[PDB]
């Protein structure tokens, strides 16, 4: 599944709603601690719009449950992820992700 442990608070209020845009940054990282992928290396906020089944699932629980200026670590597990297969180059097979993640806007 997916563990959501907070890192510093949101707003504890204002929460993700299917039709909304969220804009994050995130660093991505295996358990061993290599980073994968980072929207803070390209300066650009990532953005997804939520229920329009555009993430991982383990995004898709995990940052719904964050509220505006919320920052968190999400583990996902590999079924929550991209299970057996992973993404060849990039995602190894059956890894567990781990996501540094702060909800910078909702829009
Ligand atoms: C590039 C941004 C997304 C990519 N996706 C959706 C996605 C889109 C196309 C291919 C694989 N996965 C995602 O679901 C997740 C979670 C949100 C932040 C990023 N990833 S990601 N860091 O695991 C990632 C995974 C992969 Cl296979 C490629 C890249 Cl460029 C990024």
């Amino acid at each position: 599944g997916v563990q959501v442990e907070t890192i510093s608070p949101g707003d504890g209020r204002t929460f993700p709603k299917r039709g909304q845009t969220v804009v994050v940054h995130y660093t991505g990282m295996l358990e061993d601690g290599k980073k994968f992928d980072s929207s803070r290396d390209r300066n650009k906020p990532f953005k997804f719009m939520l229920g329009k089944q555009e993430v991982i699932r383990g995004w898709e629980e995990g940052v719904a449950q964050m509220s505006v200026g919320q920052r968190a670590k999400l583990t996902i597990s590999p079924d929550y992820a991209y299970g057996a297969t992973g993404h060849p180059g990039i995602i190894p097979p059956h890894a567990t992700l781990v996501f540094d993640v702060e909800l910078l806007k909702l829009e």
